[PDB]
Order: C-alpha cells, then sequence, then structure tokens
C-alpha cells in the first residue's frame, strides 16, 4: 500500500511490528515530500510512552499542538491517515459520522468509536497522543463533536502557518513573487512558464505578504464554489474582482495578494485559468 | 434551441413574435412530456395584460400561486428557463447571485433582466414582474421573500406530481410510490420485488412523499452516512434521521427496502439518477 509505505518511510519508532510516527515525523511528513533515511527505526521504549504523556501535559492546545509536541508523542497509521483526511477533506462528512457515531444525540463519542472512525476511513495496543488528547489520561473522557472541530481548525492552521515559514524560507514576510510560487507549486511546467512571463516582467517588489493575509487568501479558498459562478456572472477588474470575493467569501483581501493573481492572469483578469489552477489544491 | 422549441410548442400567446406562456401552459410543460397542440396560438391583447394582473390580486402568495393563476398570467421565456433552474438546480447561487446584485439585501427589476440573461445563456409586463416589484415596476425584491417563492414553487410541483402518480386521490398506494420511484430507471427484478412482497397496506400520505422529497437532496451526508456501517431498519432510519435531520414514516422505508432487496449504493444510483 502506498500511503503506508509513505507512512513507514516517516516513521522514526517500531513496537510489535508496527511502526509509529512522532509529531515531528508526521509534520515532515506531510511538509516535506521525501527526506533521507539517516537513521535507523528505533524501538519503542517506556520513556517515549511517558515522554508521550508529558509532551501532551505541557503543549499549547491550539494551532501549535504539534509542534510544540516536538518528539514527544505518538501516531499509529490509522490515526495517520485520520489526520490526513482531516488535512484534504471537508469537515461536514465528520459530523455526519459523529452524529452516527454517538448514543442519544449527544454529540460526543468515546474512545471506542474513535478506533471505528479509523477503521472505516482505514479500509476506505499502547495509547496514542490522539487518544491521550480527545480522551482521557486513561480514556476516563468522551469527545464533543466542537473540540474535535476546533482541533481540525487548529491543526489546519498549524499547517498553513508552517507553509508559511517554508515558502517565506524562514522569515516574517512573503515576497509577492513566493506567494505566487506558492500558487503555481503544483502546476506543469509549461504553464508554469507562460505565467512566470508574466510574473518576470510586470510583477513588482513592493509590499510583502503577511501572514494574515496569507491566512486570508487560505480562508478564500474553502468558497471557490460560490466564487466560481459569481465570477460566471461577468470585462472583470479589480474593483468587481475585490467585490467578488467580498461577498463570495466575506473576506477584505489584502492589495498585495490581488496584485500578484492579476499580474499572474493576464488589464483584464484571466479568472477561468486561475480557478482552474486553484481548484487542482 | 431545443428547450426554446419546447416553450414555443407549449406557448399559447403570441406577439411580435416573442412567444409567451400562461401560468397553466407552465405547469403542463413541466408536467406532461408531451401535448396535443389543439388550438393555434393566439396574438396577445390588452385583456391578457390586465388578467394578469387581476389574476395576480386574487391569488394565493404561497404553494398555490401558479394553480389559483389560471389563464390569467404571462410567462416569457427567459422566465420560463429561469423557473425550471428553480426546480432543477441548487438555491445557493441564488443566494450569491442577489448579493452580487445589490447595492440592501435587495435587488431591482433590472438586475432581475440581468439575471434572466446570465440563467439564460447558462417589451410587456409579465406575471413575475408584476408579483416582484408589483404592477408598477418600482418595488424592491429581498431575498428571502424571493427564496419563500422558490420553495413555494418547489412545493406546487410536488403536489402536482404527488397528485399525478396518485391519480387524483388523495392517498398513494405504495405500489405508484414504485412507479414514481423507478421511472426513469435490473429493472424485473424490482418489479418482481413489488409485485410479490409489497402488502398494498397503509397508503402514502402527501406529507409523507414531501418527506422523501425533501430527504432526496441530502443525498451525499446520506451516502456518507451509509458509508458509516462497514444494513437493518433501525440503522436505516437513523442515518436518515441523522442526514437529513428528519424522521421518515415507516411506510416509504419498508416501501423501498422491499423494492430494494434492504448495499444502498443501487438504491442511491436509482435516486441521484432523477
Amino acid at each position: 500500500s502506498l500511503r503506508k509505505q509513505r507512512f513507514m518511510q516517516f516513521s522514526s519508532l517500531e513496537h510489535e511490528g508496527e511502526y509509529y510516527m512522532t509529531p515531528r515525523d508526521f509534520l515532515f511528513s506531510v511538509m516535506f515530500e521525501q527526506m533521507e533515511r539517516k537513521t535507523s527505526v528505533k524501538k519503542l521504549t517506556k520513556k517515549d510512552i511517558e515522554d508521550t504523556l508529558s509532551g501532551i501535559q505541557t503543549a499549547g492546545c491550539g494551532s501549535t499542538f504539534f509542534r510544540d509536541l516536538g518528539d514527544k508523542g505518538l501516531i499509529s497509521y490509522t490515526e495517520y491517515l485520520f489526520l490526513l483526511t482531516i488535512l484534504t477533506k471537508p469537515h461536514s462528512g465528520f459530523h455526519v459520522a459523529f452524529k452516527m457515531l454517538d448514543t442519544d444525540g449527544n454529540e460526543m463519542i468515546e474512545k471506542r468509536e474513535f478506533f471505528k472512525l479509523q477503521k472505516i476511513i482505514s479500509k476506505q495496543e499502547i495509547n496514542t497522543t490522539l487518544q491521550m488528547r480527545f480522551f482521557g489520561k486513561r480514556g476516563q473522557r468522551k469527545l464533543h463533536y466542537k473540540e474535535f472541530r476546533r482541533f481540525m481548525e487548529n491543526l489546519q492552521t498549524e499547517i498553513q502557518e508552517m507553509e508559511f515559514l517554508q515558502f517565506s524560507k524562514g522569515l516574517s514576510f512573503m515576497r509577492k513573487e513566493d506567494f505566487a510560487e506558492w500558487l503555481l507549486f503544483f502546476t506543469n511546467t509549461e504553464n508554469k512558464d507562460i505565467y512566470w512571463k508574466n510574473v518576470r516582467e510586470k510583477l513588482s517588489a513592493g509590499e510583502s505578504i503577511s501572514l494574515d493575509e496569507f491566512k486570508s487568501f487560505c480562508h478564500f479558498t474553502t468558497h471557490l464554489e460560490d466564487f466560481a459562478i459569481a465570477m460566471q456572472m461577468f470585462p472583470v477588474r479589480l474593483a468587481e474582482f475585490k467585490r467578488a470575493v467580498k461577498v463570495a467569501t466575506g473576506q477584505e483581501l489584502s492589495n498585495n495578494i490581488l496584485d500578484t493573481v492579476f499580474k499572474i492572469f493576464d488589464e483584464c483578469l484571466s479568472h477561468e485559468e486561475f480557478l482552474g489552477v486553484l481548484k487542482n489544491r
């Protein structure tokens, strides 16, 4: 299985024959396509489980959970597909799942139905970080959907921030050419040459994009259908683009981002190709 | 244009070269694949316009609007494609359209014309213009009002569809509900089960038909709620209850269960085919 092969090539721990990632290995696995396995896979010990407890115990509960965990944590393979589906699938399906797994419409599940959720997503021994975080140190607890959904949103925020620092190349701001590089990342070579013909010559360096403006673009990405039809209503210029994004997403967008995407896609915007490139990610 | 072909041979009025339906011609156009044009197309006169106004004045604003209108009203071609996509496309696009058209959560007549042009490519005053923008074309249409109009029209079409398959009566035997479900649809084995293991027991009420009809709109959520089982009647009823939010009468579930040999993918293949 290709997914499990990848999970294994990013796994640092092993026990009884089933490999485990660390939070650092998970972040590495979403952020880098490959990495040099310079060290063998050490086997799991009891200092590592106690480290799993301590890390949760001293980590932030928000957008810095996984980074604050560092190497103190464990993630099984099913939990890794689970987290992958948080980052790549819409959240309403999870609300449907919670409403089909809960007892007496309480919208709260215990640890066993969390196991069965990962079995269902999987086919489609020890206690891990997610079990200790959602449920008890000892399974004392049950996971309400509100808690779990703000966990999903926090993890998405985390991955967004680390993507920003990756394309900022460590610094606090992101030049508009690095935003253009990030937008056209999954585009093939031909179209990238056509767009880089535009950026190459008429995208200037002015302001540099903040993390919050990147996050604003990221919230605009989630309302692409409404925006797509609001565009199909149109001849489309910057005032009309800004209005269309403002009513299709509710979000005011920073002049740097609009300038960048307008000068990539050309005094009229080529929104057919713009949204074709967007929906590929 | 083939859609214009249909609109034209269902049209009863004409003017200046532009053909117009009455509300009855529209309903007939949604309910019957064909009809014999027995009468010629008449020229539009002023008694028809004042009849449109009066018909609007003495009609219900809810689920009986078009049937209460009868022949006293007119519907342009652009308005006919407009109403057709109201019945076959989701409604959120209309909300984004409204907020792309307003200066206030409200649209004027000019922007309604714009909307019928955009929906079209996707002189006289008609029924919809007088209803939304008044006799005088100077009113404004709030999105809530118009969404009430869409839901009321869908209710209307549901009621007339029920009366079509109930064949005039107040209740619908399970066999005619199966007739409606399998209309556009392996087809023999479905008809083998309704014939021998469907007990023409209770009859399906109109409200339970409407419940199934609104369940049809949450088919994706239901698909995931079904993929959670990885089979029985309580589990199917729970899945419909959380996928649509809404309790369903045991009568319909019995019918759909014995039609489809209680593997839900095939059932939803038949459903999403309409």
